[PDB]
């Protein structure tokens, strides 16, 4: 009667700085404005099914995920994970200001974090596999408890 | 003035349902009572920082973290990587009441639920490597967002 709405919005962004693993799903909640970020080495069906598996263990169920018609997101696959969840499932075309316009504001803020937090520690190219995954979580910890 | 204390505790325990990467370390928050947990393969300083790493982006940096005397937490590496960002750490011996009894609690609640997910799914003993990471996260969910 007060209290806001449960939905999400879902890409994939593409950062070298995190190679061999460089695809970065991104899920930005557009109530908290919480993001959430893994690391994936290709942009699968599965690939999204285990980041919002993490998502939803960092932020709770949402009511509904917006994503574009990437086909990670309307594959059979993805449907059916969804539906196991009992998670709607919205669509659109890339960038759609609709439900896609804050993930890309959040690609941007995201990828300028990683850059400034790698080369604060002397990476001025790709960040060493072993460091990759506390920069991330840094980046994300900056981002939220901003 | 009213609002609670950032005090977490640490611990690693076992679970071969979860191997090759059966060590879970757990972390509780003692205010929220929210549960962090992530695999591991061997229990190591780095495979700490790690965890923690991880904790610190799903609930915050806290003001202190009580963990034993394992080796994992009091050596060199872990004094630096705390002492980086600042976060008191206060010791103790396995299960200390004091700052170990609600993370022993924490252990046998994760480890019920994965073995309650696991069976359901027609897993009764290990849970294949690929199904892992969801069944995780599927847990804490459960336990946190209860």
């Amino acid at each position: 009667g007060l209290g806001p709405l449960q939905i999400w919005q879902t890409n994939f962004t593409l950062e070298p700085r995190m190679a061999p693993r460089s695809w970065l799903a991104v899920t930005v909640d557009t109530a908290s404005s919480a993001i959430v970020v893994t690391q994936h080495g290709r942009v699968t069906s599965v690939a999204a099914q285990h980041h919002w598996a993490t998502a939803i263990a960092v932020l709770g169920r949402p009511k509904a995920i917006k994503t574009d018609n990437g086909s990670c997101f309307t594959s059979k696959s993805t449907r059916e994970w969804l539906a196991r969840w009992g998670i709607a499932h919205t669509t659109g075309i890339p960038g759609n200001s609709q439900g896609q316009a804050m993930v890309e504001r959040a690609n941007r803020l995201l990828k300028d974090k990683i850059r400034v937090l790698a080369e604060g520690d002397g990476f001025m190219k790709r960040i060493p596999t072993s460091k990759q995954g506390e920069l991330l979580a840094k980046a994300m910890y900056a981002l939220n408890h901003f």
